[PDB]
Order: structure tokens, then sequence, then C-alpha cells
């Protein structure tokens, strides 16, 4: 007799099927800090892996489960074919070509063209959680492959912007982050909306102690705050040659929101057609309620004559590149 | 509008279909700690609390919900009808009744429970911390009709973690890193498996043969002795036990809902293994993931060790031959 | 020979000092409450209970004990005396006193914390003292004048719990969770708190401007009511329980989070505010605080319309009153 | 009036003085990962970042910066100039020099020697009463040389040691017997590497143990084999490497676990590289890895584990093995 029979007596002969399974497709740098986020915060009970790069993946598989003592997903499982990823809960994708351009979305949609039926192929009911860039319009083209509702399509948006945002108000004011309160909303990027109105530090309203926030004839240039974020992407990946760890986090926020049902608020886009005055199908960055079912809620942010047509000008220029895809 | 749709715009029709819920039966000191216990570890995405007595039921209730900016599990609910705790993945059982024959009543109690709960969670886990423990958990498992992979009993878990508490203060090391295990019957009739006792690999028995015996002049038997009173003696001081027990039930929950397969001294309907030929309960070390337990470790025991296990098998199945459903 | 010396080398003497200690004082529901939160987020290295029931005391200590498997709080001790409470970074008062009469029953708490405050001080005199005991802006105005604290370190919990309250109830009405739920009580705790309407939203946006009607009794929707629901709620628990526990636990974690992680966080908790919000008498009052490892460095200054900031007046009057009248 | 001055009014002067500062030295991808495991774990309330490269350091500093909203860790700093570190409890020592083509395994040493020659004492300046974790390779000679350049007294200064490699090797244990890792008990002690010491003896599940069950275990005659488990777990870090190039995750987190020791004086027993000198039958000054009781003062105990004549000989070599390297080296 084997020593495992000598030792453990099997009363049930029972199968597989996990109940919290996440996935996470791409395992670079991104894809890797959100897959060590998710372990830490004990979001999954099983984790699968997926890449094109065998080596990579195995490797990077091997080197999470050897720290299984310390983490409480038991299973980990990783695989160049899709059958790894089956019944998962949640899809997280991170996959993308790198650097012309415009061709470079053409390839990033090449790409989603492989993954997405392969990922709707065994997790039919996942909700998708897309966090390759260009993020609302890889949102756009995994709605669209996937034949999935818009409820069940998520990109990770403005979700880390706002984050930093929240963190460079926490600098300026003394305070930490998690209790300055500020949005940065609609495209992902350097036409990001950073909504002025609705800062604050225990609801007080920092544009009413303070009218000229946010504009050039600011003394303390708060409007360049905002540029620090647009920018800060670029000024890290100028640094280290890539961003990660903030990313990782922000998108295990959202995984803990949808795993745990949670219903929070999180700046994430979202298909808004027929919202904020919207009429294309096309996903921008509003405040969402966030759950089991993805999105089922969206907060209407009363905003300026100006916010608004800015955010009309996203949606269309957004449409105007959707339009040059070939599916 | 209602200010809520001024502010907010629906996008879909919500079905409310619990993921991981978890229900506690009986809002006693032991049930509310194993409640708080649970809710802390964030092990489901929604509680439910059952007991008779409704207005301390939709108190406790309030006062959990009072808290929920602190916590993150969303869903928080109670009332004395079994519909409130449909879904369950996870159903444990504090219920007990006010002071023999309170088997018989306890039986009683369970007779209306346990087919409440059946009939709301059909694919539960059953989890009985209920005293006596290995009876109820027996009485459980008979009335409910569910394969014995999927009713458990807390039977000497919290016991060992005792143990292992008080090994660790006569070494100077963390329990957890402190190995000792209680198996059995639950109560004054439990093993101390002394062979199994150790740090890091070291045999303690082996470093200390007498371990356990009357001629040891360390008294090693003294510390059984003191975790199977533990509780007379903290009942005696405050009342009853809490705290203890919470933790050691919601540790159980998390092996349970996050499939872990750890193992755990718990009661399991052991038939079949160690020599044992009667439908009983008793602790052994046992493999605990999402369906239940599905693999017991078997340990290799003395010659009285073993038949110390069969005389409780006798002795539960004596009291079992009684009871009636 | 022994067992303990054949299993273990030593190699180090005992220096045992506590890094992170954490004392609540009264193991009533409130105490255990705040001690198991507190154990379960791993808050502190050594957790110390005093009280003067000595037989409760001890058993609360063992239980605790006993599931030390599972935490990560390695020591835990109890006492009558206060020497087990030495060198606490946080120290957590729950104690008080058991139809006649109010200011005699306020008394006889000033009479409590007479023993007990100079004991914590004694034997912690860098802590700092987070006072639940109600009335809880009074009691901790006591602990303040009688420990000769400086006012940073002299914490009340204030509306703390309140506003979370508020925030779940607004959360059920909005279909959100509370943490997305934005909204403040401050002032004296009970039924004198004033909801600051004007600062309520979600994601930024003001529920006021949405619903200018809000929290006036010329709502049709009747949002003053969540106010009172707050103001209510504990006493309706207590009603159905006997007493409240769990969320006040929580509650009391949540800032001692702050404070052992220095996290600097902004909760509406009880500071001595005289020279704010237009106040000029020795009044705790709930208020939103930064809070830190050094207690209340900064206090954000809201918004008040003149009634809001009249209603505050008014309690630091209350207040003010009654504390002239207590004997130290 | 500024902003923040209309918002805010300020009661107290702040001094700020770190509690619970960790220290992580090299931002590699070793160190960033010990570096986020820390912050998740939430074991510090100031994390600081050394290293040469100060691009590399800036930007790692920022990226974790910018993760403020999810973490409870409310500092974060970074410098070239070890002022940043200063007051810390633990410090985390992951720097090292990459071979050559080329330089011998002593020369590369050497250089690490070298490295540590800088880093130790400016570490011990700014913090004196700090414990020393040691996790650069080779571990127990780096960690024999960080004792000896700080001066700390050896309870202070650990190495990281057999830690991960016993991690590695209950993971693969649960692997073969259908259980978790958390309930599968085996030691790796000795030596890290090649020479580590499978205790075959202490290998159990629930108390029960296997060579009793199955007396062959990890003997040549095993007709299961169960000695390839061992070379499993000695040779997982390079077929990791040769993958993906390097290992991280394991590492970080097993690092992060013996900070939640010492940070909350857990006094737990870890497989970890203590100075033995005195012990096993040891009469070098060396570094293994034995059960070590941790906590707030480092490594107060080491538990005796009984162990055959052949591992008593394996760990004698491995101790004259390093004590010989040691004699080579330039301080
Ligand atoms: C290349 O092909 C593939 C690559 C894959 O690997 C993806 C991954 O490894 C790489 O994206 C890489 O690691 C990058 O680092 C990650 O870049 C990201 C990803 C991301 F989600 C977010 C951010 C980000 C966001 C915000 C911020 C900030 O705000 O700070 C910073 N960063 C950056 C996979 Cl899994 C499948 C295929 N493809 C296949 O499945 C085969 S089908 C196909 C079709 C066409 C092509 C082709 O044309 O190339 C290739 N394959
Ligand atoms: C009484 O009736 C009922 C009472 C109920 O209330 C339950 C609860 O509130 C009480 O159990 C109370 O909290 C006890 O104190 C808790 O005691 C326990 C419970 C437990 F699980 C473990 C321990 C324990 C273990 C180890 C240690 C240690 O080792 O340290 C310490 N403690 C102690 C419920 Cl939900 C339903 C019914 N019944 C109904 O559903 C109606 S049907 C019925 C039938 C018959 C009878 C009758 O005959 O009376 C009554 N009802
Ligand atoms: C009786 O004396 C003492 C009693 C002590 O026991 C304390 C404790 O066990 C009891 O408070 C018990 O647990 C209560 O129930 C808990 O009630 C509380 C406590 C609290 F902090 C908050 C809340 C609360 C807040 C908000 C909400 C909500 O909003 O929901 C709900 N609840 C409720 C101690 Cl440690 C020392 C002394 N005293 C001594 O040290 C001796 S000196 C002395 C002097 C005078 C007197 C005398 O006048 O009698 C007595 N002793
Ligand atoms: C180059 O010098 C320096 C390098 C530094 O490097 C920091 C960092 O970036 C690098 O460690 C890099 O990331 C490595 O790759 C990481 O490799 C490691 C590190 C580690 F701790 C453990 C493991 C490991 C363990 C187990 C397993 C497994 O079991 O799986 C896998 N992996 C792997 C620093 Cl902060 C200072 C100096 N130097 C200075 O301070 C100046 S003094 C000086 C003296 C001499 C020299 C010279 O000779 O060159 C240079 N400087």
């Amino acid at each position: 007799a084997a020593l495992k029979d000598q030792l453990i007596h099997n009363l049930l002969k029972e199968e597989h099927v996990p109940q919290n399974k996440i996935t996470v497709v791409g395992v670079g740098a991104v894809g890797m800090a959100c897959a060590i986020s998710i372990l830490m915060k004990d979001l999954a009970d099983e984790l699968a892996l997926v890449d094109v790069m065998e080596d990579k993946l195995k490797g990077e598989m091997m080197d999470l489960q050897h720290g299984s003592l310390f983490l409480r997903t038991p299973k980990i499982v990783s695989g160049k074919d899709y059958s790894v990823t089956a019944n998962s809960k949640l899809v997280i994708i991170t996959a993308g070509a790198r650097q012309s351009r415009l061709n470079l979305v053409q390839r990033n949609v090449n790409i989603f063209k492989f993954i997405i039926p392969n990922v709707v192929k065994y997790s039919p009911h996942c909700k998708l959680l897309v966090v390759s860039n260009p993020v609302d319009i890889l949102t756009y083209v995994a709605w669209k492959i996937s034949g999935f509702p818009k409820n069940r399509v998520i990109g990770s948006g403005c979700n880390l912007d706002s984050a930093r945002f929240r963190y460079l108000m926490g600098e300026r004011l003394g305070v930490h982050a998690l209790s300055c309160h500020g949005w940065i909303l609609g495209e992902h990027g350097d036409s990001s909306v950073p909504v002025w109105s609705g800062m604050n530090v225990a609801g007080v309203s920092l544009k009413t102690l303070h009218p000229e926030l946010g504009t050039d004839a600011d003394k303390e240039q708060w409007k360049q705050v905002h540029k620090q974020v647009v920018d800060s992407a670029y000024e890290v990946i100028k640094l280290k040659g890539y961003t990660t760890w903030a990313i990782g986090l922000s998108v295990a926020d959202l995984a803990e929101s949808i795993m745990k049902n949670l219903r929070r608020v999180h700046p994430i886009s979202t298909m808004l057609k027929g919202l904020y005055g919207i009429k294309e199908d096309v996903f921008l960055s509003v405040p969402c309620v966030l759950g089991q079912n993805g999105i089922s809620d969206v907060v209407k942010v009363t905003l300026t004559s100006e916010e608004e047509a800015h955010l009309k000008k996203s949606a269309d220029t957004l449409w105007g590149i959707q339009k040059e895809l070939q599916f």
C-alpha cells in the first residue's frame, strides 16, 4: 500500500468545481501584480493564469505555488489552453501587443479576437474585467466579441487614476487618501475629467472653500495635480520601465467588490449609451455600483456644461476610433 | 423622482442569489461569537441568524448591521422563519435546551430545526457545535438525510487548540508551533495522543518516554486534565465560554469556505474505520474542504488508545439507542 | 533534564517590553467587544484587561487565551492591579456605574474615573486615552482633566459609531454599501448630535444640491428621520437584546487602527474644541479629527449653517453647566 | 489663507517617529516582492527602500505610493542615502552582485562582501537596535558576513536560510498526500541549497510519523522515491529561473512570514539560519538553518532536533565548508 493510502483513508470521491475562481490572462508585470494582490486578499479559491509565453507562464505559476504555505488559495493552475480557466467567476484581461499606432489598437484587437472567444467558451457566466490599454476601447472590444450583457464587461478605467488623485490630494492636505475624496471620470488618460466640485474632506467642498480650485487662476495650481495624475504612469515607466504595484492593488480592489458583492461605488468604465447625454456604444468611467453581477447601477454625477461636453467629446472620439476597427 | 433615482440610474434587474452564505442557528453567547468571528474573517457575503427568541434575535442582527461600515459582509439577515437561511453553503448549529433527559430535549429541538434547515438549504454543509456534540451531530445527520461528508461536529477542535495553547505556555513557544492532538469522544473521555506531540518534528514522547504517565515528574497528564476541565473553570468564572469556541468554529468555516483541505480534529461519522462498527461520530484528523470531510488521517494508536476509542463508540451508540426521532 | 530544556536551547534572556500594547478597562459586553475586535484585526502585540469583578475578569482572559492558536496577539494579561497595563500605547476606557438621578449618575462615573484614570496614567504616562463610557463627551472631559494629559491624547469615541450607523441607513435607502455613502454626525453624542446635511454625498455628488429639501421638515422622503433613526437605534437595540456591543466594538477597533498605524484618517470623534466652531468653554464635542499615533493632531473645520453652529454652542453650554457641577 | 489651513486646523506640531518601521535594501524583483508582501500584511507603519540605482528606486517607491488608497501603511520613503532607514525595527538585506562570465563563485561572493561592507555599517548607524534579515545568496555565508560587520549580538542577525525551501517541501508533500501544506509538516535544515538536510524522522501529518509508517522513507531503497521530493526542493529555484529567469513571489511571501513573527513577537518556530556555534555539534562560527524561535528580539531559542549520525555528519561537514570559504574572504 502506498504511503498516502496508509496515512489517509478516502471517504469521499468528489469532483473539481471551483466556487470562487479567478483567472488572470497575461502574466506580464501587470498581470502578476494583479495575481499576488488577489492571492493576498483571499479573494479566490482557485487562481488560473494564462499567456502565450509558456515557459514564463509555467515559471510564474510555480513561483506562486511554492508560496502555498503562506496563502489561503488552495489551487493555482496555468496553461496556454483556456480549459484551465473553466468556471471562473471573474476573468481579468491584461494581455496586449507592444509598441505606428491605431495599428497598435488593431493588433490588440487581434489579440482579443483570439483570447475573448476562448474565455467565454470555458466561462460563459464570468465577469470580464479589462485592464489592457487603451482600456475604454479594448473593453468595448471585449464586449463586442464576447456577446456578454454590458453589466458583465468592465474596464479598469479611471479607478487607478482616481486613487492617485486621492493620494496626491492626501499629500497636499496632510491626511490619508482614504479620507480624501475626489473623482476622475470619463476617458482614461490625458482626456480624463477631474470633477473639482466633488473633491472634499469630511463632506467639506474644497471648491466651495476655494472657488478658483482647478482653474488657471488658482494660486495653488490644483489643476497641476490632475496633470500629475495623467503623467504619473509616464513618469513611473520612465523611472522603472513599467508600472505594476498600484494598478495591481487597484484591480484587486475591484475584484473584492465583485467577489464579495459589496456594491461599493468605483470610477470604472462601463457601456454608458443612454446616460450622460451619450448616444454611442462606448465605455467611459463614471461612478459605478459594482457587485456579484458586475455593474448594476451608475451614479449620475452633476456636471458643468463644460464637463458634459468634454464627456460627449470623449464618446465621439472613442466611437470614431471604434469604427476603424476590424472584428 | 425619488432622490435615489435622481442620484442613481439602474441598469440591471438585480437577482439576489447569495453565493457564499453562512447561517448561524442560535444567537446565544456561542452563536454570536461564531458570528462576529466569521464576520471579521470575511468568510461570507451573507450571514443569516435564526433563533426562537425574536427580540434577542432582531437586536443582535441590528447590532451587527450597525457595524456594516467596518465589515466586508454586505448582507446580514435574521428571523424565526428559516426562509431567511435559504441557499446557505454552511449552517452552524449552536441551539440547545435549557436545563438527565436533556439530549432528548436537544433532540426534540433538532427535530424541528434540522428539517427546517434542510428544506431551505438542500445542499449545505452542517456544522454542529451544540452539546453533547458527538451525539447531536449524529442526530443532525440522521434527521438531515445528508451523506456523511456534509455533517460535521466541532468535536475536539477547541480542546486541541486549548491543549496546544497549554503546550506553548510550558515550552515557551506559540501554540501554532506546538503540535498535539486530542481525539475521540469530546469531553472527559477524549484521548490525548501523546505520541504525536511535537515541536518542529521532534517527538516529545521520544525525548521523554514518561510523557503522559502517572510516573511523569512533569505531570503532562494534568495538561489534558486541564483541557478537559478548562470549560468548567471558565463557566465557573464568567458563567459560560464564548470567544475561544467562536474562534475555533470560524477556523473550520474558513477551511470549508475556501476549500483549504486542512486537517482538523473534528467529529465525523467513522463507522468502518478505527475498528468502529456503529453509526457514531468521533473526532479524528479530518481533511476539511468545500465538500465537508472527504478524507480522514488514520492515526497509529497504541492498543489501549485503540480500545479507548472503541469504548467511546459503544458509549455513544448506547446513548443513541435510547433517543427517538 | 527538564523536557523544555531537552527540546529547546535558550540563547537569549528576557527583556520583554511591549511594543504595541493596548489595555481595555472594563470587561463588560462593550469592553470585550472592543477586545475581540482588536484581537482579530491584529492591532496589538499584547492585550491587557482590567476590571474590579475579579472572577469575571480572569474568566474573560482565559477564554481569549484559549483562542491563541487562531490569533496573532501572543500575550494576553489581566488583573485588578493596574501594573498589568504598564507601557500601553493605547488605553480604552469602558468602565461605567450601574430613576434617580442624572447628575448623580454622572458623579458616580466621575468617582470611578477618579480611581481609574490616575492608575492608568501612573503606569502608562505616554499613552493615548480613548473613552467610550457614557456620557462620553463629559467623561472624556473628566479623563482629560484628571489625567493632566494634553488634549491631543484624550479621545472620546463620541459620534464615531453614530456616523457609521447613519452611513449604513443611508446605504439601505440608496442601495449601495455604507463605505460608499458619506455623511457626518457631529456635536454632542446622542439626541443633541447634529447631522450635517450639506456634506452628505455619494461619489462627491451632493444630495442636498440634488434634493434641497433634504433634512428639513418639508421633505416628502423624510430624511431627517434617518438621523432620528440613528439617535434611537442604540436604545432600540437595548430594548431588544438588553445592551449593544458588536458595532461599538468594531467602531472602537477602527479608531485603534488609525492610532496604532498612524493612519491620519478622519473620524467624527470627541475632542476638546474650545477655540473652534465658536466654542468658548472647555468642552468635548465630535468634529472630524485627524487621528494618528499622537492622537488628534488636526481638526477639519466644517462649514456649518448658523443653526448648526447654534446647536453646538447650546451643547457646549449644557456640557459646561454639568461639568461645572461635578466634584473632582 | 492656503486651502489646507482654511480646511484644516492644526492643533499639534508633529515630530514624526516611526513605531514599526521596516527597511528593504535592494529593490530587485526579490526586494519588491518582500516589499509588496509586507505592505499587504500591514506589518509596518513605515516602509523604506534603498538601492544604488536611483531612477529604479524612485520609480518603485512612487508605484507603491500610488497604491496608498488600498494599503494601511501610511508612509513609504526611499533614497540612496541611508538616513531614510533611520529607526527601523527590521532591515531586510536583498542586495547582491550578479555573476559575469567569467568570475569564480568565490570572486562573486567577495564582491557581495564588498557590497555588505558598504551597506551594513550604513544600516547599523541609522538603526543600531534593528534586527537584520539577510536574504542574499549564498545566504549562510552572507548572513555570517553581516553578523561580523554589524557587530550585532547573534540573536539579532537572521538569515532566511531554509525557510522557503521548507515551505516548498511542505507544498510538494501536500501535493502527493492530497492535503494543504499547512497540515503537512517537514523540515529542511542545515546549509541552504544542495547540501540541505531533509529531516525524514520529523515528517508527519496530524502527528502521524511517515517514517514509522514507511521505514524506507527517504532511502534509496524507497520505492516511492521520496528523496526525489528533496531533490525537487533543491532544484526548484533553478527550475523556476529556467522558466522566468528569477524567482520572487515565494521568497517574498516567506520573508514577510518571518517579518510577521518578528514584528508581532509571535515566537513561532521557523527553519532559518542562525549562528549555531556550540550547538548541533558545531565547533565553528557559522550559520546553519535549524528550527528557531523568532520574536521581537530575533532568535531567542533554537529547537534541538534529534539527528541521525549521518545527519549530524552532513551538518558538521557544511560547517567546515562554510568556515573554509569564510576564512578566504577579505573584510
Ligand atoms: C502579444 O500577444 C499576446 C500577449 C499576451 O501577454 C500580455 C502581456 O504579457 C503583455 O501585455 C505585457 O507583458 C505588458 O507588459 C502588459 O501591459 C499592460 C497590460 C495591462 F492590462 C495594463 C497595463 C497598464 C495600465 C495602466 C497603467 C498606469 O496607469 O500606470 C500601466 N499599465 C499594461 C497574451 Cl495573454 C496573449 C497574447 N496573444 C495571444 O493570445 C495570441 S493571438 C495574437 C494576435 C496578434 C498578436 C500580435 O500581433 O502581436 C499576438 N497574438
Ligand atoms: C430551547 O429551544 C431552542 C433554543 C434555541 O436557542 C439556542 C441558543 O440561544 C442557546 O442554546 C444558548 O444560547 C446556549 O447557551 C448555547 O449553548 C452552547 C451551544 C453550543 F453550540 C456550544 C456550546 C459550548 C461548546 C463548548 C464549550 C467549551 O468547551 O468551552 C462551551 N460551550 C454551548 C434555538 Cl435556535 C431553537 C430552539 N428550539 C426551537 O427551534 C423550538 S423546537 C423545541 C423543541 C424542544 C424544546 C425543549 O424541550 O426545550 C424547545 N424547543
Ligand atoms: C462600578 O465600578 C467599576 C466598574 C468597572 O466595570 C466596567 C464594566 O464592567 C461596566 O461598565 C459594564 O460592563 C457596562 O455594562 C458597560 O457599559 C458601557 C460602557 C461603555 F464604555 C460604553 C457603552 C456604550 C456606548 C455606546 C452605545 C451605543 O451608542 O450603542 C452603547 N453602549 C456601554 C470597572 Cl473597570 C471599574 C469600576 N470602578 C473601580 O475601579 C472602583 S472605583 C469606584 C468608584 C465608584 C463606584 C460606584 O459609584 O459604584 C464604583 N467604583
Ligand atoms: C551591485 O551592488 C549593489 C546591488 C544592490 O542590489 C539591489 C538589487 O537591485 C539586486 O540585488 C538584484 O535585484 C538581484 O538580482 C536580486 O537577487 C537576489 C537577492 C536576494 F536577496 C535573494 C535572492 C534569492 C533567494 C532565494 C531564491 C530561491 O531559493 O528561489 C531566489 N532568489 C536573489 C544594492 Cl542595494 C547595493 C549595491 N551596492 C552598493 O551598495 C555599493 S557598494 C558595492 C560594492 C561592490 C560592488 C560590485 O562588486 O559590484 C558594487 N557595489
